[PDB]
């Protein structure tokens, strides 16, 4: 394995998963493209509700955990 390092165009990385990993990945979009994302649990709730398919309430408090764990 070797390495020239010269170039290897810009950096922009999009992402979108089947599942909570999207989430993730559009809060890291909100909070660059963006600068923001919501702060307060309710409206962050609606948030989620709006980028996702999100159903599972016990992983919708385990995602504002690791929201929180920021």
């Amino acid at each position: 394995q070797e390495s020239f390092k010269k170039q290897e165009k810009t950096p922009k990385t999009p992402k979108g998963p089947s599942s909570v990993e999207d989430i993730k990945a559009k809060m890291q979009a909100s909070i660059e493209k963006g600068g923001s994302l919501p702060k307060v649990e309710a409206k962050f709730i609606n948030y989620v509700k709006n980028c996702f398919r999100m159903t599972d309430q016990e992983a919708i408090q385990d995602l504002w955990q690791w929201r929180k764990s920021l």
